[PDB]
C-alpha cells in the first residue's frame, strides 16, 4: 500500500508542475493584456 | 495512518480537479479578452 | 516511510495553497481587465 501511496504522490507532484507551468504562462499573457489595454486608453483620450 | 495518507491524496487529488476546472475557465475568457482588444485596436487604427 | 509521505503530503498541500492563492490573484485582475475592455468599448461606440 506505502508502495502505492509513493507513485500516487508523484503523479500529484507532476500534475503540480503541469498547474504551475499553466499559471506562469497566463500570468505574462495577462500582463500584455493589461499593457494593451493601457495603450489604447492613452490613445482614445 | 496508511489509512487517513489514502483519505488525505483523495482529498489533494479532489482539490487539483477544481483547480484544473478554474484554469481551464480563466484559460477561455483570457482568450476572449485577447480577442476583445485585437477588435478595438483594429477599430481605432 | 509513512513519515516521509506525511511530510511530503504537508508539501503538497502548502503548493495547493500557493496556487489557490494565485489564482483568486489572476480573477480579480482578469475582472478588471474586461471591465476596462467594456468602458473603452462603450466610448468608441
Ligand atoms: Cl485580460
Ligand atoms: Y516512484
Ligand atoms: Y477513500
Ligand atoms: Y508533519
Ligand atoms: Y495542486
Amino acid at each position: 500500500r506505502m508502495k502505492q501511496i509513493e507513485d500516487k504522490i508523484e503523479e500529484i507532484e507532476s500534475k503540480q508542475k503541469k498547474i504551475e507551468n499553466e499559471i506562469a504562462r497566463i500570468k505574462k499573457l495577462l500582463q500584455l493584456t493589461v499593457w494593451g489595454i493601457k495603450q489604447l486608453q492613452a490613445r482614445i483620450l
